[PDB]
């Protein structure tokens, strides 16, 4: 099948992301166990080696709406992360594909904000706990 890789976060990072969701009163918030950042979304599978260790990968981000393929207005925290961009480029160097114009690392915070709008720039220590790799439907 395809390949999906994402990063999961430390307990302190998850606490900060849930605080952001609660403080903004977001509808349809992503559950704590589901918070993540996609690295690889490839229709082809390659032997990507998940990372080992834990460390900070971003210290800030900006809110943006990323429409989903079903037409939902999802709200995300968009980051500039040398680490995540380098891991995406590692997957590409191994042969993975990414059928979108650009890779823009982000953490989805709400699945669907309806007609609402949200704007902001946030300081959040984003600490990688682990990466996971799995088959993509």
């Amino acid at each position: 099948s395809g390949l999906y890789v994402a990063a999961k976060f430390s307990e302190s990072t998850l606490d900060a992301l849930e605080e952001l969701q609660r403080s903004l009163k977001l509808p349809n918030p992503v559950p704590r166990d589901k918070l993540h950042t996609t690295i690889v979304y490839s229709r082809v599978n390659v032997p990507y080696k998940v990372a080992s260790g834990s460390f900070e990968i971003a210290d800030k981000g900006k809110l943006t709406v990323f429409e989903t393929q079903s037409g939902n207005r999802a709200l995300v925290l968009e980051m500039d992360s040398d680490y995540l961009s380098a891991r995406h480029s590692y997957a590409k160097a191994l042969g993975a594909s990414y059928d979108y114009p650009d890779y823009r690392p982000h953490i989805t915070l709400s699945y669907n904000i309806g007609v609402l709008n949200f704007s902001g720039e946030y300081k959040v220590p984003v600490v990688l706990d682990r990466e996971y790799s799995e088959e993509l439907d």
